DNA sequence: TAGCGCCCCCTGCTGGC
DNA sequence: GCCAGCAGGGGGCGCTA
């Protein structure tokens, strides 16, 4: 911990990533700003990734189908559809999932007590997931 | 420094069951 | 409906040409 942060218990080996840390967490200085919206980042790379949402530029092409992503890590995640990998394991029932959010959702829906459920206003049926309420609304009533 | 890399976060849909 | 699969837009770190 050579360059200790004067505001918290964290410390960094180079002064550069201390400046970036003090930006992300303490000073929130975002000098790299998008010229098409109010988005700004502590990092230029985050800015450029953001820019590709405006242009539709998908530079990272999947080699097994027509899919292509705006961020390298989204491609990596998409490849799990062709590979069937399931990197995340629930530490309670040990079921496996292709994404971390899916696991968190599983832990919330299967292993958390007294979870607030969603209710359909039109047929008085309890639904566990916000998105399943949306589908229920679209398929059943009128939506 | 900008540029890779990591991984997480969160959000919201599909379609088999 | 439940469920996991699956894609889009983001944050924060560790590292370094
Ligand atoms: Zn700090
Ligand atoms: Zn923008
Ligand atoms: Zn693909
Ligand atoms: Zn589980
Ligand atoms: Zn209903």
């Amino acid at each position: 911990s050579p360059h200790k942060c004067p505001d918290c218990d964290m410390a960094f080996v180079t002064s550069g990533e201390l400046v970036r840390h003090r930006r992300y967490k303490h000073t929130h200085e975002k000098p790299f700003k998008c010229s098409m919206c109010d988005y700004a980042s502590v990092e230029v790379s985050k800015l450029k990734r953001h820019i590709r949402s405006h242009t539709g530029e998908r530079p990272f092409q999947c080699s097994l189908c027509s899919y292509a992503s705006r961020d390298t890590y989204k491609l990596k995640r998409h490849m799990r559809t062709h590979s069937g990998e399931k990197p995340y394991e629930c530490y309670i029932c040990h079921a496996r999932f292709t994404q971390s959010g899916t696991m968190k959702m599983h832990i919330l829906q299967k292993h958390t007590e007294n979870v607030a459920k969603f209710h359909c206003p039109h047929c008085d049926t309890v639904i566990a997931r916000k998105s399943d309420l949306g589908v229920h609304l679209r398929k059943q009533h009128s939506y």
